[PDB]
Parts: structure tokens; C-alpha cells; sequence
């Protein structure tokens, strides 16, 4: 069976995706350019557009990058001021984009360009408007600084700004960024117009012509919360030290903290976005089925201005304080519109299950203690544009707790400190106190005993094929049996980097990494980063998609799905069956670098977008890989950091997009981290791998290492070659090693399984995972010669 690819609509998908999530900040009328005007654009990075963040999720090869510059001339709408652009040309050829010497040292920003009263004031005798690019990028192992040339602007950047601004009346400033930065210097000179433009693939500027010229009416929103200070985050405290962090916000991160403690510090709240025309929200019919567990909100928006276009509808739930404290608000739905003329309207209806609103009990204060519950109370629905200016849709009261789920005492802290909580002073304002955290007080030896999995008995005369498993003639069970113990501990080792198996410059091979394993139809199956795009080392070139944080902001799930629906087939056609994406990590605080690759603050956003970029990928049978499972908030240090957190913070926050993925998302593949949570590292932890992800959520998949990822048993040294405590956790698969079937990296399964400390049952679990997996990889439907083959047009 055969499928065109058209490449002409993926650049179309893409270009939807960046013109729905850049973010117009602030607009006095400036924007969008007038039809014929002629544009002066400042800023040297214009000639190098940023069109990812740093590392893996930022080496896809392209062919030809649309800058901003670029995408304004193919508009056909203004002309760029090309004096201007000679001078930025020539003088680049003295001072060349610096590239870094390797990894992760390509610099957050390049040394801009002095501007003298003379370059610019002829450039504003030659044109109608300026336009100001500050360009950042960021990413792995490299921590975002606040600092001038990371978060805050250079000396010389504000320099150029003070200029531009003195000598035009008509001044635009685009930030090309990863991440947020310091907008303090920047609304203090006060251009005529701001917009964030991230960093949109390799098609940005095609995307964002388009908002700039008004063709498309900007709709994006913010997915985090700018405070005025650096030091206003909850998180920034706490945050940044390399050996251990506590999280001492909890629940409380980002609008969390905000709208609940703090709303004078917010400069944009979260959710904010503006457009080139106005919407009036009319809040509407509002029902609460109590037995369902569900409530029913409507609302109305209509546009009330001059021109098109969307706008976003976000709900809010307030909970009541009860006896654990909650957040004054919390997301639990959004819409957006279809396009909307002058004077129409559209009316929105949302169904919200209370699961997404509900409350962890750690402390067994609610009588019910590891249960997601509903404190009794009264529960208030707020409509809005954002969170700030969100207003009352409707409300319910509880006169007894509900008890929305029975779970367990897992992935506990193994220290105390102190955690904020929401104190309401007698005037009904809600205040910032502290309380202990308790201590895990689970027998994790025991535990592991009591549910240890059944062994298979061997049996090396069964020749059934794996083919047979996915026909149906036999049991998964059945055929496993044939696995001898060196076929065992050679299935839950990934082969890489570039393993000859699969497709030359991919990140890993895995399944059938040996001869026996291949004899028995076990298909190899190839992994390759990232997020934004296929990374291929090898040079071939691939679609570069926007970042992760540009597809958030689109709050439009349908965009983001339709996308990666072509990403699906070129995975196909470059025999690629997983992508190492989505990156989904919250938003913890705004210096971490690999910000730029995940999605927002909020948990019910981030599971949301990750969800529509994975049933992307499931369109045509490829898949993703959720990652980083959980708590990697922080670049510095990631090798050995202890991120210290409690159990309602893990439960409600760092694992709830996750949870999400799986329940909503369909997600079969997890990815650990390099770091500790609570006292041991991921790969290796029971509680994570397990107890939360298999036997709670109800995942059927398989859970794989970081790259070279250190692996330990709980008080134990951290080694790479540790994939006995691996196992025993259910992480599947230790990514990677140079030659999987002799054991390159000297790792332990098979001693630890002569001594007994490792169980066959633990490894048969394992490669029935993996098996049952690859079974329904594109990798399967070849050997079985019904896989779909991809034709690419437009090209
Ligand atoms: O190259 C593959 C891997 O690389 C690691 O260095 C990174 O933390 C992961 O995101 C993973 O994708």
C-alpha cells in the first residue's frame, strides 16, 4: 500500500502552526504593517534566524532556512530597507556568527552590532517602520543565566533599542527566543508593538510574515506567567544548585503561586495574549452532574473590532481551601475558535471530569490518604481570556468528600523539609506559611518481593515465531519461553549511536540487536531525536517543525495534530518508528535551557499539546516517546541533581501531563532521566517504572533509559552498566551500547541472575514489553511485507 507525502502542505502545517502560536504582547495599531510600506529591520541575528533551541532536539539538517527578513520580502506586502541589510552583511563578514567550539557551547546569544546616530537616522529617512530582532537560544547542559546577553539584554542591544526608538515614531520588537526573557528594559522604552515568535522551524519566517501583514490575525497566548523579577519565581529559591533541589513551592508553581499569593508581581498572567481586533466572552448555561463526576460549561465569544479572527476560551476551577490548601485557580479546559468575522460569534460548551481538578492527600488530613479526592466545599468555574481575567461561569457545593481514585504511598521523599501552604488569614486573603513534609516510611524490598511477576518455564524446542504472537495463534507467554538467558539479557540493551541495523545517523536500535533475537522475527526497531524534527548525523536533511513551547501556545490541539500527521509519514519514509518526543517536563522555572523544547507551567496544557502531537504520530502508525519521566527541571548538573519533592507536587503537577500522555495520548514509550527523585535515580526506581506507571495508570509499553544514563539500587553507587537495578524496576531497555549482542559495555544482568538478585521472571516481563511493542511497529509490517511505502511530492 502507497501514500504521497506532500511536502507543499507540511510547509503549509507548519506555517499554521507558527502564524497560531506567536504572541503579540503589546499593539497600539502599528501592527500589521501597512500594505506597500518599506521596513528597516535591526538586529544582526535577523541573518541568522534561530529556528530551534541547542542539542538534540536541535540538530535537524535543512536545506534552506526562512528568516523574518526573508519571509517579509515573500509576502509581497512591504519591502525590507536593503541599504540596511548591506550594512549588517558586511559587517557580519568581519564579526561571523560564532558556532561554539562543541556540545553545548554554542553561546545564549551573538554580539550585536553598534549603531551609530548616523545608520540609523538614515534608515528612518528610507522607511515607514523599524523592526527590532533580540535573538536567544538555549538548551542542553547549558542553564539559562540572568545575566546580559542570557535573560537580560546586552549593554549594546540596549543601546540599538534607545536609537531605533529615539529616531522612529513607528517601532516593532520581535523576540526570536527559546525561552522568556527580561521584558523590564524592553516595555520601559516602550516600543509600538511586541511580539514573542520563539523559534518556528525552518519556515518561521514564512509563519511569521504572515501575522506581521496582517494575512493572519495573531492568536497565541502565553503558557507561562512573566513576574516583573526574576526573584519573584516561587521556584528561584530553590532552584539551580547542582547537587540536591528541594521544591519547597509544591503545588504552587507558576500561576499557581501567582494568581494565589502574589498578582501584583504578574506582568502577563498566564493565558495572555492579544490580537488586531477585540472579543467580548458572555458567559452562558452552566450544569454540574455530581454523580457523572462532570460539570457542563457554555459561553459565547464574539468579536466586537474591525477584522478576523480567533481567540481562546480558558476555564478555571477554584477549589475550596479544605484542609490541605489549594491555588486559587487551576486550568481544567480550553477552545479555541474557529475564525471569527467582524460582529459573528461562536458558542463554546466544554464537559470537565472532576479527575482533572481533584487533590492529592499525602498527610491523610482528608481521611483518605494516597487517594485523589475532592475536599468538601464550594467549587467556583471561572471563563476567560486568561487567568487574571477570568470570571465567575458557575459554581456547586459538596457537603461530603469524593474520593475520585485509590492509589498508593509511592515515590515518597526520603527526607523532611519544609513545603509552602495556603494559610488563609482571618480577613479571607490567603497568605504564604510553612509545614513538614512526612517521610516515606514504605518497605521498597518488600514491595518489589510481594509483587515479583511469575516465571515462564524455558523450552528451546518451541520454534513459534513472534509473527505468530501478532496473528494470534499463540500467547505472548508461549513464545517468550524460547528466550534463552543470553537472549534475554541481549533484548533489554539498546544498540547506538548509528547501530548499523537501522537507518545510519538515528539514535538507536532495539528488538532484534542480536542474530538470535532477528531468527525469531523480532524486528529492529530505530529511535531518533527529537521534538522539533528527525536528527539524522548522517547530514540527510528532514522537516524542522517549530519548538515545543511555540506549539503550546497555539492552544490548539487540531493544529499541532495536523502537523505531526505528516511527520508521521516522513518517519515512515525514513524508516524512523520513534520519535524521542515529546520533551514534556513542566515549566518549573524560567532559566532552565531545555525550556524551549517543552510545552508550559500547566499540567492539564502540557499533557493537552503532548497528546495532539503523539495521536500526530499515530496517524499513520508511528509513534513518540514521552520523555523526561520526571522531574529533569533543571540542566545543571542533570547527571547526579536530587530533585526532592513531595507526593502531592509529583502527583497533581510533574506527573499529571505524563498521566495524561497515557490516558488521553495513547502513549506506549517513556523515556527516564539522568537524575535523582527522591534519593535515587530514575532509571532504577520501582516506584516510577512500576508501581505508578503499569500497575496505577495502566500503561502497556515500554520505558527506556537517557543516553549513557547512570542507573543505582536505592543507597547504592551509580554506575552505566548497572541494568540489573534497571530491570528490576521495569525500565526495559538501557540506551545505548556500541555492540548489544557481546555486551560491549560489561553490564551485570547475567551475574546478578547467577546469584539470584536479579529474577528470569523480571527479564521475561521485560522482553514481553518490548516484544509486544515491536510487534506493532512499522518495523513489524516489514518483515511482514504489509507496511505502507512513502512517496514524496512537491519536491
Ligand atoms: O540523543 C538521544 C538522547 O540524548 C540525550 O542526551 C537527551 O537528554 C535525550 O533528550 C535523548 O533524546
Amino acid at each position: 500500500e502507497k501514500v504521497i507525502l506532500d511536502w507543499n502542505e507540511y510547509i503549509e502545517a507548519a506555517r499554521s502552526v507558527v502564524s497560531e502560536g506567536c504572541v503579540l504582547l503589546e499593539n497600539n495599531g502599528t501592527l500589521p504593517l501597512e500594505k506597500g510600506a518599506v521596513v528597516s529591520i535591526f538586529g544582526r541575528i535577523q541573518t541568522h534566524y534561530y529556528k530551534s533551541g541547542t542539542g538534540s532536539g536541535g540538530m535537524v539538517n535543512v536545506t534552506h532556512v526562512v528568516g523574518v527578513p526573508e519571509g517579509l520580502k515573500l509576502s509581497e506586502h512591504v519591502t525590507v530597507n536593503e541599504e540596511l541589510e548591506n550594512i549588517y552583511k558586511e559587517w557580519e563578514e568581519e564579526n561571523p556568527f560564532d558556532e561554539g567550539l562543541g556540545w553545548g557551547t554554542e553561546p545564549w546569544s551573538q554580539p550585536e552590532m553598534e549603531l551609530t546616530d548616523e545608520i540609523v537616522s538614515n534608515a528612518s529617512a528610507k522607511s515607514d517602520v523599524a523592526i527590532v530582532i533580540i535573538g536567544r537560544t538555549a538548551g542542553e547542559d547549558k542553564d539559562f543565566s540572568d545575566v546580559a546577553g542570557a535573560y537580560k539584554l546586552s549593554e549594546t542591544e540596549e543601546d540599538m533599542l534607545r536609537r531605533v526608538r529615539k529616531h522612529f515614531d513607528k517601532m516593532v520588537v520581535l523576540l526570536n527566543v527559546g525561552s522568556l526573557m527580561d521584558l523590564n528594559v524592553i516595555s520601559e522604552i516602550n516600543p509600538d508593538a511586541l511580539m514573542v515568535i520563539w523559534q518556528g522551524g525552518m519556515i518561521g519566517g514564512l509563519g511569521t510574515a504572515d501575522v506581521l501583514t496582517g494575512k493572519v490575525n495573531p492568536s497565541g497566548k502565553l503558557t507561562d506567567t512573566i513576574a516583573y523579577e526574576i526573584n519573584d519565581y516561587p521556584s528561584t529559591e530553590n532552584f539551580g544548585d547542582p547537587v540536591r533541589d528541594y521544591y519547597a513551592e509544591d503545588i504552587y508553581v507558576g500561576y499557581r503561586y501567582f494568581e494565589t499569593f502574589e498578582k501584583s508581581k504578574v506582568r502577563y498572567p498566564f493565558g495572555y495574549g492579544i490580537s488586531y481586533t477585540e472579543f467580548e466572552h458572555t458567559v452562558g448555561e452552566f450544569t454540574a452532574d455530581i454523580n457523572s463526576r462532570t460539570f457542563t460549561a457554555s459561553c459565547t465569544v464574539k468579536n466586537t473590532g474591525s477584522v478576523a479572527g480567533k481567540d481562546v476560551a480558558q476555564f478555571y476551577v477554584s477549589a475550596p481551601q479544605g484542609k490541605l490548601g489549594k491555588p486559587e485557580k487551576v486550568l481544567v479546559a480550553f477552545k479555541k475558535t474557529g475564525i471569527l468575522n467582524p460582529g459573528k460569534e461562536e458558542k463554546i460548551t466544554v464537559t470537565v471530569p472532576f479527575d482533572r481538578f481533584a487533590s492529592f492527600d499525602d498527610t491523610g488530613v482528608t481521611g483518605a490518604e494516597s487517594c485523589f479526592v475532592l475536599e468538601a466545599g464550594e467549587y467556583t468555574v471561572y471563563e476567560g481570556k486568561n487567568v487574571r481575567e477570568s470570571y465567575k461561569e458557575g459554581s456547586f457545593t459538596l457537603e461530603e468528600n469524593i474520593v475520585t481514585e485509590k492509589l498508593s504511598k509511592a515515590l515518597a521523599p526520603m527526607e523532611s523539609f519544609k513545603r509552602m501552604k495556603a494559610s488563609e488569614n482571618s480577613d479571607g486573603t490567603l497568605s504564604v506559611k510553612y509545614e513538614d513534609v512526612p517521610v516515606s516510611d514504605v518497605d521498597e524490598k518488600k514491595r518489589r518481593l510481594d509483587n515479583m511477576p511469575v516465571e515462564i518455564p524455558q523450552d528451546f524446542t518451541a520454534r513459534y515465531s513472534l509473527k505468530d504472537v501478532l496473528s494470534g495463534s499463540v500467547d505472548m507467554e508461549k513464545f517468550i519461553a524460547r528466550l534463552s538467558d543470553d537472549d534475554l539479557a541481549c533484548i533489554v540493551r539498546g544498540e547506538g549511536m548509528g547501530s548499523s541495523l537501522v537507518t545510519a545517523g538515528t539514535a538507536a536500535a532495539f528488538g532484534g540487536v542480536s542474530e538470535y533475537l532477528r531468527k525469531m522475527d523480532i524486528p529492529a526497531v530505530c529511535c531518533d531525536d527529537g521534538p522539533s524534527g528527525m536528527r539524522l548525523d548522517s547530514g540527510a536533511t528532514a522537516f524542522s517543525m517549530p519548538n515545543g513551547t511555540m506549539l503550546a501556545s497555539t492552544f490548539n490541539p487540531d493544529v499541532i495534530e495536523r502537523m505531526y500527521g505528516f511527520t508521521s509519514l516522513e518517519m515512515i519514509y525514513n524508516k524512523v518508528e520513534c520519535l524521542l518526543g515529546p520533551g514534556m517536563n513542566i515549566h518549573r522555572n524560567p532559566l532552565n535551557g531545555r525550556n524551549f523544547e517543552y510545552f508550559s507551567e500547566d499540567p492539564y496544557l502540557n499533557g493537552t499539546i503532548a497528546s495532539a502531537m503523539l495521536k500526530g504520530l499515530h496517524k499513520y502508525g508511528s509513534d513518540g516517546v514521552a520523555k523526561h519521566f520526571c522531574c529533569n527541571n533543571q540542566e545543571l548538573g542533570r547527571q547526579a541533581c536530587d530533585s526532592v519533592v513531595s507526593q502531592r507536587a509529583l502527583r497533581e503537577i510533574y506527573l499529571k501531563g505524563f498521566e495524561i500522555a497515557v490516558k488521553e495520548g495513547g502513549c506506549k514509550a517513556f523515556m527516564t532521566t539522568y537524575a535523582q527523585v527522591n534519593g535515587m535515580w530514575t532509571a532504577g526506581n520501582y516506584d516510577l517504572n512500576t508501581r505508578i506507571l503499569r500497575d496505577e495508570w495502566g500503561f502497556k509499553g515500554i520505558v527506556m533509559t537517557d543516553w549513557w544514563a547512570q542507573v543505582n539500587d536505592r543507597g547504592g553507587e551509580p554506575t552505566k552498566n548497572n541494568t540489573a537495578a534497571m530491570v528490576r524496576a521495569q525500565n526495559d531497555l538501557y540506551m545505548v551500547t556500541a555492540n548489544a549482542a557481546m555486551n560491549s559495555a560489561n553490564d551485570n544482568t547475567l551475574s546478578q541472575l547467577s546469584e539470584g538478585k536479579l529474577n528470569r521472571a523480571e527479564l521475561q516481563r521485560c522482553a514481553m514489553n518490548i516484544c509486544e511493542y515491536a510487534m506493532n511497529t512499522m518495523a513489524m509490517k516489514r518483515l511482514c511485507r504489509n507496511d505502507i511505502k512513502v512517496e514524496i511530492a512537491g519536491r
